[PDB]
């Protein structure tokens, strides 16, 4: 289970696919993921780490 409904500048469910798809092999290698999978133009590798952070901060509390 993994759902959401934010109609604003955030990751699509497609980018979050590649996020975990990457980390599941890569481990925490963020620049590597950013290059390995198709992601939003003008991204930084931090955006991956930063979204991931909120993903592992789960629902509620934040």
């Amino acid at each position: 289970g993994s759902s959401g409904s934010s109609g604003r500048k955030d990751f699509t469910k497609e980018e979050v696919n590649y996020l975990f798809h990457g980390v599941k092999t890569m481990g925490n290698h963020w620049n590597s993921i950013l290059w390995s999978f198709p992601f939003q133009k003008g991204r930084r590798a931090v955006d991956l780490a930063h979204k991931y952070h909120r993903l592992i901060s789960g629902p509620s509390s934040g």
